[PDB]
């Protein structure tokens, strides 16, 4: 019902019409390649698009409750590590902003 | 203790070593849930380990003593007995491995 | 034919897929001769491939046609042919992804 | 000279390197078409080139010489020049890149 | 709580970001392998961070105000000992800059 | 032989030269310093703790052994450093030391 509409908020995100600021959170943050030391000391529960569409297809997210908060955990990672100035914020909150709005539209 | 811990690095090493490649290598890097078409992996692991990851803690001065680190490596040869049946093979790799962590870890002075 | 360079993604998009995981695993990068102990695994194996480098090469549109895709993927599988004993579990996979590799590109228009 | 290939691994090595990895990262890895929306980029870019490419062409012993090595580097940096306007961030990160490769390549015996 | 904080900060002096001037102070002066005869008349009461740390993992520390007057106990004895001139002031005075900052962004 | 070189041990690691010397009475720290580079850099790491350590096993067998060992210790530090780094300096202040009484040896 509302899990189906949560399928195509997904799908509206990980789609290519966003992948311009979408692409930092397509995959979890590599903070190996990356060179971030402090990555794992300062974020204890990781999140990324690709993360939430594997709990999606394995079912774990009963509400949409559950769908919002792993989405919302993925933004609130990314303002935790980051500075503000960064230009990952920046597309956070770009994503962030389609994220919110598809979501409020839930019947 | 430094000494400890400069030990415990030289067990790491040893684990990552050519030596035990043939058995090692399942451990070198997280487990690959999606890759390995592991759909309950982290439903039932709620906390990956491997060695490319105590590597990186140990290098990053995330462990405070000798046992920090070995609850680290115990956990990744746990999260491989808790996922898998008894008789896999990476069961049998896990047991000679661990096999290797235990006696270098009890030889520590 | 771009018909049939369609058709070759599909072969790959199933090899790759989560159904034969369990036997596809191990073509899914290159052989890491460094950190499996294989110091005469370049001078054995002259041309190595696996389904990434495969893949990278057909995005990459590299294949002129479905030929030359065939003949990477079998280039790999001869690889493992070549440098393993024929008792390995590589190999056993090898023959396992093989059938699956050389079914659906066989039965193609 | 094998050694020549020696030094360009260091090289490598070195654009790899965690030093760099502010404005390394975009190369580490082929080009996403797919996942970045770029449907012109394949046909704009004929042989695309990234340092994960190389460094499997490394070890594969794919090159004759450091020159060939320098190619492959420089295609890379090239196709980046290429498709993307100069303004975007990753032409500048290829610059700066490309000013560890150029001088690395440089202080070569 | 406070504590919990205070942990943080310590936990931040010792992380490879202040290690080009905070490894002189991981480890208690070695006055004898350095050749200072002088350091234990002149500095009473020595400490550094691996003091800090083990006398955290006994709860040593009864309140913010404790572990603070190690971390500055510390940078004193270097202070107190030292001519303005020597690198390991600078190194202190960095690192000092680090803890005393650190401090001041504890909530209270 | 090497009682000429065990004393030449004793004043390297004692008071007289602590001031330079003091970089390398223990091996080189790369963790605590911060060095990911250093031990693919530094093969063969060398110190002066550890050639007390050679000594006293009876392991140098003849004096050039226990020479390419300083050496080595020294030769690790240029080969890692910049020449305009301070532990260069320092190095270089006890191979003085060292060589113009290694020189002097029966
Ligand atoms: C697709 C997952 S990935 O494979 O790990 N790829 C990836 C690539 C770039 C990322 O960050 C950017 C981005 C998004 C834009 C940019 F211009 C530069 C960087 C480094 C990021 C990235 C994503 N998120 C969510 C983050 O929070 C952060 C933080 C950082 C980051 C990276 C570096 C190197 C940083 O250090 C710069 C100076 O040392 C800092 C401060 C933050 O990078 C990302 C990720
Ligand atoms: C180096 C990390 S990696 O990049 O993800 N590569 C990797 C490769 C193979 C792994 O497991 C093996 C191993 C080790 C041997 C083998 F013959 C087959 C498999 C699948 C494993 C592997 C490691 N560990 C620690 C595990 O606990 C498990 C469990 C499983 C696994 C995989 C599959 C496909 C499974 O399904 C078999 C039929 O469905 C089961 C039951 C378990 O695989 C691994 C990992
Ligand atoms: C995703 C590529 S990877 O990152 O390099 N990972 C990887 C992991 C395991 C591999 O081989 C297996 C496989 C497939 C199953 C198994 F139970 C044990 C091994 C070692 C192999 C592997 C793949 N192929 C295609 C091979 O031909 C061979 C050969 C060997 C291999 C490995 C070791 C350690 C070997 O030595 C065994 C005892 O010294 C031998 C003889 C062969 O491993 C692979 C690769
Ligand atoms: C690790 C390879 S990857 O998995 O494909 N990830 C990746 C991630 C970011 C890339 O480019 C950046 C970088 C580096 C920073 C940034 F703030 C935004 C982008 C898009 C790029 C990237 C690398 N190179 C070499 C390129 O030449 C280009 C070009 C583009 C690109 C991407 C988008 C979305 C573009 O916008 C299309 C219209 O909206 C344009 C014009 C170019 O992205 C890359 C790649
Ligand atoms: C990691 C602790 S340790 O095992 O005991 N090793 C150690 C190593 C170097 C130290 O100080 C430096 C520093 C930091 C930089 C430098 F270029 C030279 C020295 C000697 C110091 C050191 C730390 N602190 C906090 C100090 O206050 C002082 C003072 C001195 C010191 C040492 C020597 C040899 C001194 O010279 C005596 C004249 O021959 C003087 C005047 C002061 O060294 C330290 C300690
Ligand atoms: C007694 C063994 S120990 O316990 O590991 N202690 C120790 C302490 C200081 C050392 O080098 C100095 C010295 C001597 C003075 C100084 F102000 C700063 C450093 C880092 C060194 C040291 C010794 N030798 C032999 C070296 O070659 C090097 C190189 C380095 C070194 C350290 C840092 C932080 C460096 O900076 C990294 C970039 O910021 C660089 C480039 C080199 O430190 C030593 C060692």
């Amino acid at each position: 019902e509302q899990l189906k509409h949560c399928n195509g908020i997904l799908k509206e995100l990980l789609s290519k019409k966003h992948a311009a600021y979408a692409w930092p959170f397509y995959k979890p943050v590599d903070a190996s390649a990356l060179g971030l030391h402090d990555y794992h000391d300062i974020i204890k529960h990781p999140m990324d698009l690709s993360t939430v569409k594997r709990k999606m297809e394995n079912r774990d997210y009963r509400d949409a409750q559950e769908f919002a908060a792993d989405v919302r955990l993925m933004f609130s990672n990314c303002y935790k590590y980051n500075p503000p100035d960064h230009d990952v914020v920046a597309m956070a909150r770009k994503l962030q902003d389609v994220f919110e709005f598809r979501y409020a539209k839930m019947p």
